[PDB]
Protein backbone atom coordinates (compact mmCIF):
# COMPACT_ATOMS: atom_id res chain seq x y z
CA UNK A 1 0.00 0.00 0.00
CA UNK A 2 1.08 3.66 -0.43
CA UNK A 3 2.95 5.45 2.41
CA UNK A 4 5.51 7.73 3.34
CA UNK A 5 8.62 4.98 3.36
CA UNK A 6 11.46 4.32 0.84
CA UNK A 7 9.51 1.19 -0.93
CA UNK A 8 5.71 2.77 -0.99
CA UNK A 9 6.54 6.89 -1.15
CA UNK A 10 5.34 9.87 -3.03
CA UNK A 11 7.86 8.91 -5.95
CA UNK A 12 6.42 4.94 -6.23
CA UNK A 13 2.61 6.39 -6.16
CA UNK A 14 2.07 6.92 -10.12
CA UNK A 15 2.36 2.73 -10.49
CA UNK A 16 -1.12 2.95 -8.74
CA UNK A 17 -2.29 6.47 -9.38
CA UNK A 18 -1.19 7.65 -12.81
CA UNK A 19 -2.86 11.58 -12.09
CA UNK A 20 0.44 11.78 -9.67
CA UNK A 21 2.25 13.36 -13.01
CA UNK A 22 -0.73 14.91 -14.10
CA UNK A 23 -1.06 18.44 -15.10
CA UNK A 24 -2.18 20.29 -12.11
CA UNK A 25 -0.63 18.31 -9.00
CA UNK A 26 0.22 19.78 -5.60
CA UNK A 27 1.87 20.62 -3.76
CA UNK A 28 4.03 23.44 -5.53
CA UNK A 29 6.82 25.61 -4.72
CA UNK A 30 6.26 29.88 -4.29
CA UNK A 31 8.11 31.99 -5.98
CA UNK A 32 7.41 35.01 -4.35
CA UNK A 33 8.56 37.21 -7.38
CA UNK A 34 7.14 35.25 -9.89
CA UNK A 35 3.58 34.94 -8.20
CA UNK A 36 1.12 38.20 -9.51
CA UNK A 37 -0.50 40.15 -7.40
CA UNK A 38 -4.18 40.26 -8.32
CA UNK A 39 -6.51 43.55 -7.01
CA UNK A 40 -9.39 41.67 -7.97
CA UNK A 41 -9.03 38.65 -5.30
CA UNK A 42 -11.47 39.31 -2.71
CA UNK A 43 -10.74 38.60 1.23
CA UNK A 44 -11.36 35.46 2.45
CA UNK A 45 -14.19 35.05 4.55
CA UNK A 46 -14.01 32.48 7.21
CA UNK A 47 -16.85 31.64 9.71
CA UNK A 48 -15.55 29.05 11.88
CA UNK A 49 -18.07 30.38 14.94
CA UNK A 50 -20.68 27.72 14.69
CA UNK A 51 -18.09 24.54 14.25
CA UNK A 52 -18.57 21.60 15.75
CA UNK A 53 -15.50 19.29 16.07
CA UNK A 54 -16.61 15.28 16.50
CA UNK A 55 -13.35 13.33 16.72
CA UNK A 56 -9.84 12.62 15.92
CA UNK A 57 -8.89 9.75 14.20
CA UNK A 58 -4.83 8.42 13.22
CA UNK A 59 -5.85 7.39 10.30
CA UNK A 60 -2.05 5.54 9.37
CA UNK A 61 -1.29 8.67 7.43
CA UNK A 62 -1.81 11.71 9.48
CA UNK A 63 -4.54 12.47 12.14
CA UNK A 64 -7.80 14.11 11.08
CA UNK A 65 -10.26 16.36 13.51
CA UNK A 66 -13.24 15.90 11.59
CA UNK A 67 -16.11 18.11 11.86
CA UNK A 68 -20.29 17.62 11.74
CA UNK A 69 -20.71 18.90 7.82
CA UNK A 70 -24.23 17.90 7.75
CA UNK A 71 -24.80 22.02 7.81
CA UNK A 72 -23.49 25.10 7.12
CA UNK A 73 -21.91 25.51 10.62
CA UNK A 74 -18.17 26.19 9.39
CA UNK A 75 -17.78 27.81 6.36
CA UNK A 76 -15.48 29.53 3.74
CA UNK A 77 -16.38 32.02 1.52
CA UNK A 78 -14.85 34.86 -0.55
CA UNK A 79 -11.14 34.65 -1.55
CA UNK A 80 -10.78 32.92 -5.30
CA UNK A 81 -14.03 31.32 -4.89
CA UNK A 82 -17.49 31.26 -5.83
CA UNK A 83 -20.27 29.53 -3.46
CA UNK A 84 -19.64 28.33 -0.02
CA UNK A 85 -17.52 25.43 1.23
CA UNK A 86 -17.95 23.40 4.36
CA UNK A 87 -15.26 22.50 6.44
CA UNK A 88 -15.12 18.84 6.78
CA UNK A 89 -11.41 18.10 8.63
CA UNK A 90 -8.21 19.14 9.26
CA UNK A 91 -4.67 17.75 9.37
CA UNK A 92 -1.02 18.27 9.07
CA UNK A 93 2.02 16.98 7.36
CA UNK A 94 5.55 17.36 9.25
CA UNK A 95 8.81 16.32 9.55
CA UNK A 96 11.72 14.06 11.55
CA UNK A 97 13.49 17.67 11.93
CA UNK A 98 12.34 21.42 12.02
CA UNK A 99 13.70 22.12 9.12
CA UNK A 100 11.61 19.84 7.01
CA UNK A 101 7.42 18.83 7.37
CA UNK A 102 5.82 21.62 5.08
CA UNK A 103 4.53 20.06 1.80
CA UNK A 104 4.28 23.70 0.10
CA UNK A 105 7.83 25.59 0.06
CA UNK A 106 8.03 29.67 -0.19
CA UNK A 107 10.97 30.43 -2.27
CA UNK A 108 12.35 26.66 -1.51
CA UNK A 109 12.25 27.00 1.87
CA UNK A 110 10.38 24.20 3.90
CA UNK A 111 8.58 25.18 7.37
CA UNK A 112 8.29 22.26 10.14
CA UNK A 113 4.71 21.31 9.65
CA UNK A 114 1.96 22.39 7.31
CA UNK A 115 -1.70 22.63 8.17
CA UNK A 116 -4.50 21.61 6.39
CA UNK A 117 -7.84 22.95 6.45
CA UNK A 118 -10.34 21.05 3.96
CA UNK A 119 -13.41 22.23 2.62
CA UNK A 120 -15.87 21.33 0.21
CA UNK A 121 -18.24 23.19 -1.94
CA UNK A 122 -21.67 22.52 -0.94
CA UNK A 123 -23.41 22.90 -4.73
CA UNK A 124 -22.01 18.94 -5.00
CA UNK A 125 -24.42 18.45 -1.78
CA UNK A 126 -21.63 15.09 -0.85
CA UNK A 127 -17.73 14.94 -0.16
CA UNK A 128 -17.40 12.03 -2.62
CA UNK A 129 -19.29 14.03 -5.53
CA UNK A 130 -17.08 17.22 -4.62
CA UNK A 131 -13.96 15.42 -5.03
CA UNK A 132 -14.80 15.03 -8.94
CA UNK A 133 -14.96 18.47 -9.73
CA UNK A 134 -12.67 21.00 -10.49
CA UNK A 135 -13.79 23.15 -8.39
CA UNK A 136 -14.95 20.42 -5.16
CA UNK A 137 -12.46 21.38 -2.37
CA UNK A 138 -10.73 24.92 -0.99
CA UNK A 139 -8.18 23.87 1.22
CA UNK A 140 -6.70 26.29 3.50
CA UNK A 141 -3.06 25.93 3.62
CA UNK A 142 -1.02 27.11 7.25
CA UNK A 143 2.76 27.43 7.31
CA UNK A 144 3.91 26.09 11.10
CA UNK A 145 7.80 27.42 12.27
CA UNK A 146 9.00 26.43 15.58
CA UNK A 147 8.94 29.40 18.03
CA UNK A 148 6.54 30.03 21.10
CA UNK A 149 4.03 27.72 21.60
CA UNK A 150 0.18 28.16 19.94
CA UNK A 151 -1.92 27.52 23.18
CA UNK A 152 -4.99 27.04 20.88
CA UNK A 153 -3.02 24.29 20.01
CA UNK A 154 -2.59 22.16 22.86
CA UNK A 155 -5.37 20.03 23.36
CA UNK A 156 -4.81 18.72 20.29
CA UNK A 157 -1.47 17.93 20.97
CA UNK A 158 -2.51 16.45 24.36
CA UNK A 159 -4.87 13.39 23.18
CA UNK A 160 -2.32 12.20 20.66
CA UNK A 161 -1.41 9.67 23.10
CA UNK A 162 -4.63 8.21 23.18
CA UNK A 163 -4.97 7.80 19.11
CA UNK A 164 -1.13 6.83 18.74
CA UNK A 165 -1.50 4.00 16.45
CA UNK A 166 -3.23 3.38 12.82
CA UNK A 167 -7.27 3.09 13.44
CA UNK A 168 -7.49 4.58 16.83
CA UNK A 169 -10.33 7.66 17.43
CA UNK A 170 -11.53 9.63 20.21
CA UNK A 171 -14.17 11.53 20.89
CA UNK A 172 -13.24 15.22 20.33
CA UNK A 173 -15.69 18.03 20.99
CA UNK A 174 -15.79 21.63 21.67
CA UNK A 175 -12.61 22.33 19.75
CA UNK A 176 -12.58 26.20 17.94
CA UNK A 177 -10.52 25.76 15.02
CA UNK A 178 -10.43 29.58 14.91
CA UNK A 179 -7.16 29.21 17.63
CA UNK A 180 -5.14 28.00 14.95
CA UNK A 181 -4.87 30.98 12.54
CA UNK A 182 -2.73 33.53 11.94
CA UNK A 183 -3.59 37.23 12.63
CA UNK A 184 -3.56 38.27 9.29
CA UNK A 185 -5.59 36.28 6.31
CA UNK A 186 -3.46 37.46 3.12
CA UNK A 187 -2.72 34.35 1.05
CA UNK A 188 -1.45 33.00 -2.15
CA UNK A 189 -4.10 30.79 -4.66
CA UNK A 190 -3.51 28.37 -7.41
CA UNK A 191 -5.15 25.46 -8.82
CA UNK A 192 -4.14 22.23 -8.06
CA UNK A 193 -4.48 18.75 -6.30
CA UNK A 194 -5.09 16.53 -3.16
CA UNK A 195 -1.61 15.64 -2.19
CA UNK A 196 -2.15 12.42 -0.94
CA UNK A 197 -4.03 9.39 -3.04
CA UNK A 198 -6.25 9.37 -5.02
CA UNK A 199 -4.35 12.10 -6.13
CA UNK A 200 -7.31 14.02 -7.76
CA UNK A 201 -7.04 17.37 -9.21
CA UNK A 202 -9.98 19.07 -7.33
CA UNK A 203 -8.71 21.61 -4.87
CA UNK A 204 -8.38 25.52 -4.94
CA UNK A 205 -5.70 25.97 -2.98
CA UNK A 206 -5.31 29.12 -0.62
CA UNK A 207 -1.98 28.78 1.17
CA UNK A 208 -1.96 32.05 3.80
CA UNK A 209 1.09 34.03 4.02
CA UNK A 210 1.83 33.91 7.86
CA UNK A 211 3.22 30.93 9.72
CA UNK A 212 2.11 30.34 13.02
CA UNK A 213 4.45 29.81 15.77
CA UNK A 214 4.59 26.58 17.72
CA UNK A 215 7.27 25.15 20.28
CA UNK A 216 9.63 22.48 20.42
CA UNK A 217 7.47 20.48 22.57
CA UNK A 218 4.59 20.66 20.87
CA UNK A 219 5.90 19.47 17.49
CA UNK A 220 8.08 16.64 19.44
CA UNK A 221 4.55 15.61 20.28
CA UNK A 222 3.63 14.97 16.78
CA UNK A 223 6.49 12.86 15.79
CA UNK A 224 5.67 10.29 18.78
CA UNK A 225 2.77 9.22 16.85
CA UNK A 226 2.69 5.52 14.97
CA UNK A 227 1.97 4.86 11.12
CA UNK A 228 1.93 1.27 12.72
CA UNK A 229 -1.45 -0.71 14.07
CA UNK A 230 -1.13 -1.93 17.37
CA UNK A 231 0.36 -5.28 17.98
CA UNK A 232 2.90 -3.88 14.67
CA UNK A 233 6.47 -3.27 14.70
CA UNK A 234 6.42 0.56 15.78
CA UNK A 235 7.10 3.08 12.85
CA UNK A 236 6.97 6.37 13.80
CA UNK A 237 4.45 9.14 12.00
CA UNK A 238 6.93 11.29 10.47
CA UNK A 239 8.20 12.98 7.17
CA UNK A 240 4.46 12.46 6.17
CA UNK A 241 4.59 14.90 3.31
CA UNK A 242 4.94 15.04 -0.58
CA UNK A 243 7.30 16.86 -2.69
CA UNK A 244 7.19 19.58 -4.76
CA UNK A 245 5.37 18.91 -8.14
CA UNK A 246 6.02 20.85 -11.56
CA UNK A 247 3.90 24.02 -11.51
CA UNK A 248 3.56 23.75 -15.09
CA UNK A 249 1.32 25.85 -17.01
CA UNK A 250 -0.30 27.44 -13.68
CA UNK A 251 0.27 30.42 -12.36
CA UNK A 252 0.33 31.30 -8.55
CA UNK A 253 -1.78 34.83 -7.39
CA UNK A 254 -1.10 36.60 -4.50
CA UNK A 255 -3.96 38.55 -2.56
CA UNK A 256 -1.45 41.76 -1.52
CA UNK A 257 1.28 43.25 -3.37
N1 LIG B 1 -3.33 16.93 2.02
S1 LIG B 1 -4.71 17.33 1.36
O1 LIG B 1 -5.42 18.27 2.18
O2 LIG B 1 -4.49 17.78 0.03
C1 LIG B 1 -5.74 16.06 1.19
N2 LIG B 1 -5.31 15.06 0.39
N3 LIG B 1 -6.18 14.00 0.44
C2 LIG B 1 -7.28 14.16 1.19
C3 LIG B 1 -8.26 13.17 1.27
C4 LIG B 1 -8.11 11.97 0.58
C5 LIG B 1 -9.13 11.00 0.71
C6 LIG B 1 -10.24 11.25 1.50
C7 LIG B 1 -10.38 12.47 2.18
C8 LIG B 1 -9.38 13.39 2.01
CL1 LIG B 1 -9.89 14.73 2.93
S2 LIG B 1 -7.26 15.73 1.92
ZN1 LIG C 1 -2.83 17.60 3.72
Amino acid sequence: HWGYGKHNGPEHWHKDFPIAKGERQSPVDIDTHTAKYDPSLKPLSVSYDQATSLRILNNGHAFNVEFDDSQDKAVLKGGPLDGTYRLIQFHFHWGSLDGQGSEHTVDKKKYAAELHLVHWNTKYGDFGKAVQQPDGLAVLGIFLKVGSAKPGLQKVVDVLDSIKTKGKSADFTNFDPRGLLPESLDYWTYPGSLTTPPLLECVTWIVLKEPISVSSEQVLKFRKLNFNGEGEPEELMVDNWRPAQPLKNRQIKASFK
